[PDB]
């Protein structure tokens, strides 16, 4: 297994663990601790479309571990920076939150959703997380010091920018990923030719970018950024990244061969893909853990309900098969109003379903094989409602508030 | 709120958080993960009545955080020594365990659960538990030296212990509790004349005892071990150790200064005491923060129900009456065939009530002013189930893993 984050899902959640319902709503931010009585409550009076002025088209809003406790704060890129509410381990979230860095923010620094990524991870293996920005000029890093000081913003490498070179959110792919095997979260960008490397240098920098890839680009197999989604994720048990995506045809997969370098892509399922009817509007794809492995596997909300293609083990798969009539088209879900996930929330390492749907929060769990079990409600929170949630003005994460 | 270690509760539990079943069941270590649909998974093969030769009548089994990762491992003093499963922080503990120590054991340094007490604790405040031991000589610790390198027994106070002077565990009570307010856990000893104090020096030693209480022994006020329960909790709300107990015409107390001196010997509380109907054998009796306010309320289960009396927040209390009408004798609770405990769930600081019965682990959930709704079943899973989970040969405890 590897921790992988991307532009979709940039909260690495466990493969093996008890992810937690995160909700930044319109009233504040709202809690959903696994737990046997499951009961939201508003945590922080701030983060929100109605208190603090938050907005999904100005600001980035997370879950990171930003004291080194192993609890989950809540981190946002608001306008004049960053604002964490810190996780005090006993279940209550510090309300006001604090200013944290006068950077990275929408008034602060002139970061914008539309052409920049911003992302909270531990890049130097100190059990806080650092932050780290795709701006203008290239990637920027701010040190997590301690205690909540964080260090210069800081230009590490003049690539992977919005003008270092042309990358851009309609064309390109950027994420964190450890491709060594080091622990490491290595650069991944997915450019217009070539998939790059740029290798964790252990200091808060990268090295320069290096090509290891001629597909699975706009420009090097036709790879378009809604109609084919690309995923990284330990695909062999080894402990480093491997690549895999749904083309036309199906799922094509390139193999990490070298600790960063990488095998020929090959088709390994024949499904996932716009042949077969999967449209970036209607049919979110996954890659996770549903049979315990330590190897991923692909999870598809197609038409009639859920589709699955489980891992050998060594990066091949076995035939697509549908596991459960709900969560697809067919019932309602849609993209535009609903959330859905696929992650471990009982403890034994196989991913389950949970949706944000219409009126309730809904999961199906994994029994342990990759198969699916009856669909149950857990709250009628977080659901659209009216809506009450909508993605437009509200945000939902699963996330492990213990790490 | 004060962290404590005693005798019946040797395992300290948050009093805001959502507390973890851990059951060394008869074929291994069974872990029930507060979660939303709990699933209890057999963790390790291993600390059991059939999977080890571990038996309730030799042996002594725990949860500690022995590695300073924060999160909770199985340990268990043996036949040889003293055995870890480390949890890595993923759900998964290692299996089989490991030796850290041989000593502290049935076989290894003549331990005995009549004689002696063994303690898992972080006397040092350095992150991780050294073993305490209050064994012939008085009080043995291993320092753990981290990455379960353990120093070797050394006797670091020449009292408390069988043989100096005379400490016996059907006449005196040994438990650690930072009464001093420094941060760190000293002995408190109820013996003969005297509750003795040692004070945590804070160097992996202790101070020589130190009489603070004429009273809430065998020779000080007719306090017997099983008639006349006694506890160490804070009743103030200042972080430090107070004392009370269930006497003959109720609840007595002796608070703290805030610094380890003793005031006047009080009763507080005119019930849960021998007068009442309240025996040793039937009616367990518990200190658990009910109201979420930081100060330990009064919890029994007696003939009817279960009776409580809420702290006012400086020591004084609310009078005695029944807030829920099961996990009593009446309905079929005994001491022999169940377990019963009081302890957060839900993580807002007033403390649930679980209670593992005849063929349902059942619950009741406080509504967060120290009443408690209808009672639920959890699951079949922990019951007696006779006698797959009898007292005789299997070890329930409650616990936070994740920490
Ligand atoms: C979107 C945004 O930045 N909102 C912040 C709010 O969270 C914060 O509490 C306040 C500081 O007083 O400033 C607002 O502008
Ligand atoms: C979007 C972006 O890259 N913003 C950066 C800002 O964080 C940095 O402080 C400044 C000076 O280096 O340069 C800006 O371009
Ligand atoms: C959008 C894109 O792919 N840009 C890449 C750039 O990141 C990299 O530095 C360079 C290596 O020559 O190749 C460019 O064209
Ligand atoms: C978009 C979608 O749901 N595609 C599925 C395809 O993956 C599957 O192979 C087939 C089952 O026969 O049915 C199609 O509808
Ligand atoms: C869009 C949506 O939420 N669809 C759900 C469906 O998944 C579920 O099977 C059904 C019964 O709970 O309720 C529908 O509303
Ligand atoms: C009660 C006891 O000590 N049992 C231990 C057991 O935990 C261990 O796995 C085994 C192998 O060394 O040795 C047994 O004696
Ligand atoms: C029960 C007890 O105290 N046993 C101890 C043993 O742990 C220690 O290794 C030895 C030498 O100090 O002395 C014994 O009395
Ligand atoms: C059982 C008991 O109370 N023993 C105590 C002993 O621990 C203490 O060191 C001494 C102080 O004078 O008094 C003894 O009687
Ligand atoms: C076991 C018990 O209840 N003993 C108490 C004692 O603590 C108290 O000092 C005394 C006051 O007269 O009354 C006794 O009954
Ligand atoms: C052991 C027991 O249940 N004793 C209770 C006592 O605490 C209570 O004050 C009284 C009146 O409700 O009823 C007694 O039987
Ligand atoms: C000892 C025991 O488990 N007693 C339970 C009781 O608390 C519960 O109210 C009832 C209904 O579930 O079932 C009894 O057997």
């Amino acid at each position: 297994t590897s921790n992988v984050i991307t532009q979709d899902l940039p909260i690495p959640v466990a493969s093996r663990g008890f992810a937690d319902i995160v909700g930044f709503g319109l009233d504040g931010v709202v809690i959903g601790r696994n737990a046997v009585n499951l009961q939201p409550f508003l945590a922080v009076k701030n983060f929100a479309q109605n208190a603090g002025g938050w907005l999904t088209t100005k600001h980035v809003r997370l879950i990171a571990d930003t004291t080194g406790t192993g609890k989950g704060d809540i981190v946002g890129f608001g306008n004049a920076g960053v604002y964490v509410s810190v996780n005090n381990g006993k279940n209550t979230f510090a309300d006001p939150p604090k200013m944290v860095i006068a950077n990275f923010g929408y008034d602060a620094g002139g970061w914008r959703v539309e052409k920049h990524l911003r992302y909270l991870a531990d890049i130097r293996k100190t059990g806080r997380a650092d932050i780290i920005g795709f701006g203008e000029k290239g990637v920027l890093v701010s040190r997590n010091n301690g205690g909540l000081n964080f260090g210069p913003a800081t230009l590490v490498l003049k690539d992977f920018g919005y003008d270092a070179g042309g990358w851009r959110l309609d064309r390109h792919l950027r994420f964190l990923a450890d491709v060594t095997g080091n622990g490491h979260l290595d650069i991944v960008g997915f450019g217009d030719k070539h998939v790059f490397i740029s290798r964790n240098n252990g200091d808060g920098t990268f090295a320069p970018a290096k090509s290891v890839i001629d597909n699975f680009c706009i420009d090097a197999g036709g790879w378009k950024i809604g109609d084919h989604p690309r995923f990284v994720a330990d695909l062999t048990g080894d402990g480093t990244a491997d690549i895999i995506g749904c083309g036309k045809a199906g799922c094509w997969v390139a193999l990490n061969n070298g600790g960063g370098v990488f095998g020929q892509v090959k088709l390994v399922i024949n499904d996932f893909g716009t042949d077969k009817g999967w449209q970036a509007a209607k049919h979110p794809r996954f890659i996770a853990d549903l049979t315990g492995n330590g190897r991923g596997d692909v999870v598809g909300f197609g038409n009639a309900g859920v589709y699955v293609a489980l891992n050998n083990g060594d990066g091949t798969f076995q035939s697509a098969k549908l596991v459960l009539k709900d969560f697809g088209v067919q019932q309602g879900w849609t993209v535009s109003k609903h959330r859905r996930f696929v992650v471990d929330l009982t403890g034994d390492g196989c991913a389950d379903i949970i949706g944000f749907g219409e009126k309730e929060t809904l999961v199906s769990y994994n029994d342990g094989k990759g198969n699916f079990g009856p669909v149950k409600a857990l709250t009628n929170d977080f659901s659209f409602s009216g809506g009450k949630w909508a993605p437009e003005t509200t945000v939902c994460w699963m996330a492990n508030l213990d790490s």
